[PDB]
């Protein structure tokens, strides 16, 4: 009964699952200066047209929205990957203040939270699956930064307050997630894991360099969400990021100069 608490946090989780100590963990502090341009990648194809979101849930440690991932509706290509990744669902990661919350870090930088695409590749036939691969996952990582407001965010945060304790849910059609894309695709790459137990290294990361906007009063609304269950005592979603991880023997890789 894993959380980001003093007793239950990331220092505590490789009791549980070993693999916390392992060779490819995320997230990792990406150095902008020690990255290295990659001219082998292949550009990256965001295809979302064809989305289409179902509903919105409080897991407990964050919220998942989830896309019909039974066809290939909303994928993600090129890149570092070969093959097709299909979007499964997103969800953030944020603080309890606006100067941290982001799990990867820039030069040591904190954002104040960070959006997470997550797709499985279809050569294993669906995510369970996908996640017992080294190849498996596809996440690409949008920064946040407090500034202006996102507006194709506020659907998202206006639905908060109907799933605000854990196990919740709520309908969430004809959301596109192409409004939560900055204008920019120039991104690192490397190889790692969830960041949550089982910590699985199955993740090949994708970290888009340039942050969207949010304002204030959108990140204030994650931040009134709950860990807990109705019924239980409150405490308040935030600060659900793993700290950065060793890099060991890993390259991170640009795509841009
Ligand atoms: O890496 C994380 O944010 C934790 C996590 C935990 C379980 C599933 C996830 N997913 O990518 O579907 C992500
Ligand atoms: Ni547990
Ligand atoms: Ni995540």
């Amino acid at each position: 009964h894993w959380g980001y608490g003093k007793h239950n946090g990331p220092e505590h989780w490789h009791k549980d699952f070993p693999i916390a100590k392992g060779e490819r963990q995320s997230p990792v502090d990406i150095d902008t200066h020690t990255a290295k341009y990659d001219p082998s990648l292949k550009p990256l194809s965001v295809s979302y047209d064809q989305a289409t979101s179902l509903r919105i849930l409080n897991n407990g440690h964050a919220f998942n929205v989830e896309f019909d991932d039974s066809q290939d509706k909303a994928v993600l290509k090129g890149g570092p990957l070969d093959g097709t990744y299909r979007l499964i669902q997103f969800h953030f990661h944020w603080g309890s203040l606006d100067g941290q919350g982001s799990e990867h870090t820039v030069d040591k930088k904190k954002y104040a939270a960070e959006l997470h695409l997550v797709h499985w590749n279809t050569k294993y036939g669906d995510f369970g699956k996908a996640v017992q691969q080294p190849d498996g996952l596809a996440v690409l990582g949008i920064f946040l930064k407090v500034g202006s407001a996102k507006p194709g965010l506020q659907k998202v945060v206006d639905v908060l307050d109907s799933i605000k304790t854990k196990g919740k849910s709520a309908d969430f059609t004809n959301f596109d997630p192409r409004g939560l894309l900055p204008e920019s695709l120039d991104y690192w790459t490397y190889p790692g894991s969830l960041t949550t137990p089982p910590l699985l290294e199955c993740v090949t990361w994708i970290v888009l360099k340039e942050p969207i906007s949010v304002s204030s009063e959108q990140v204030l609304k994650f931040r009134k969400l709950n860990f807990n269950g109705e019924g239980e005592p409150e405490e308040l979603m935030v600060d659900n990021w793993r700290p950065a991880q060793p890099l060991k023997n890993r390259q991170i890789k640009a795509s841009f100069k």
